[PDB]
């Protein structure tokens, strides 16, 4: 689906999504299928399960995957893009002005991005990452702080709660105002 | 592994342990080591290891899935038997005189149990569900209120610690002072 953070001197605003859902069925059926949802080709719900039974797929849904968490004035998100064998999850960790991005497996954490500065960040199926991408410039210049940004990463949410299906109607967003060094989280989440 | 909680008209108390363990190899070889581990027959974590390579195993651990959780003066445990295709939960939630059972299947929500009043309960694998009925009866008299029955939970906590292996030696408890009608929880999650 997506969620989106933004991390500046200021603080830090992480928005997700809440949508998880669920695949049964003809596996090889199932990527067939996800390919048209992650392509972004429908957003009626009703318009969604249409094409479930042309395929043979039973899809459980509920919007309340708390898809960030607010761990000690770092905001953390996570898509869990699974896949088929186990879990296949993909996480980040916001602050003001530090962040990073890790990759997971069931329980092993592998890295793939850090660093201190200043930048705008989305996870999702591609589709939904590249409508964040519209907007996230549509309604961003340099000339904001943080507080723009924060009405920007609504309408965004709103425009891929509007235009897309793969992604919660209900969604949550939290805000640091803490330039809290990020990294120690990874280590710890590693030990656990 | 285990996790107990107390309801009574003061409060309730409810301990869990945080271990979570990862089954990798033969699946008949699984269950033929899941036996030993379950019927409680070891407790060093060297003499846990020992074993799995007699048998094909690979076990990740990590002492820190949070096996209970405060929302709103209820108090939420929950057991994730998984044992091979997907997800086998079986949760709890509890308050100052209030108390119910539920049973997961991955998104779907089971209710066995209900009532108000008082009561000592705890989920496990069949052994460490014992060694804490042991305790409980050990160091509990009606001739209590919450108090002792808090302290009651660490021993047992501690005592299946000791005398085992499938359970974090690290453990989380929390507490409540509402007699909160534990009953709506169970909705929402259904509606989620």
């Amino acid at each position: 689906a997506l969620v989106i953070a933004f991390i500046g001197k200021n603080g830090a605003v992480m928005a997700g999504d809440m949508r998880e859902i669920t695949f049964e069925g003809e596996k090889p059926d199932r990527e067939k299928l996800e390919k048209e949802l992650y392509s972004g080709s429908i957003v009626t719900d009703e318009e969604m399960q249409k094409k479930a039974e042309e395929f043979g797929v039973k899809i459980t849904v509920a919007d309340c995957k708390e898809k960030v968490s607010e761990r000690n004035g770092v905001l953390v998100g996570e898509v869990s893009s699974a896949e088929g064998g186990v879990v296949k999850k993909r996480r980040l960790y916001a602050s003001a002005g530090n962040f990073a991005i890790a990759e997971l497996i069931n329980t092993e954490m592998t890295l793939t991005s850090q660093g201190k500065g200043s930048n705008f960040i989305a996870f999702g199926n591609e589709f939904t990452k590249q409508v964040a991408n519209k907007c996230f410039k549509d309604n961003w210049t340099k000339k904001s702080n943080l507080q723009d940004a924060v009405k920007i990463l609504i309408l965004c949410m709103e425009t891929v709660a509007r235009k897309t299906a793969s992604v919660s109607k209900q969604f949550m967003i939290v805000q640091t105002a803490s330039n809290a060094d990020v990294l120690k989280v990874v280590e710890k989440d590693r030990n656990c």
